RNA sequence: CGCGCGCGCG
RNA sequence: CGCGCGCGCG
């Protein structure tokens, strides 16, 4: 849904996992639905033992929502 | 963030 | 004309 205004989800996760001594997350598009004029995307984020998904009206939004979810997973 | 070219839509 | 997608660049 929403990421905090002016926060950098993908870069923050990348920087966090580097400091935990983990390899960089892997992002893959794992779903696309709807017509070409109202598309929705799902990105999967994988790092260490975790797998979290994010979705959005664009791939960039989907990926940012995937990173946010992963940040929540790793920090909690 | 902004722009070009190409594609698909509406 | 927009939303999106691909490529590319600042």
């Amino acid at each position: 849904g929403l990421v905090p205004r002016g926060s950098h989800e993908v870069g923050a996760l990348q920087e966090l996992v580097v400091q935990k001594g983990w390899r960089l997350p892997e992002y893959t598009v794992t779903q696309e639905s709807g017509p070409a004029h109202r598309k929705e995307f799902t990105m999967t984020c994988r790092v260490e033992r975790f797998i979290e998904i994010g979705s959005g009206t664009s791939k960039k939004l989907a990926k940012r929502n995937a990173a946010a979810k992963m940040l929540l997973r790793v920090h909690t």
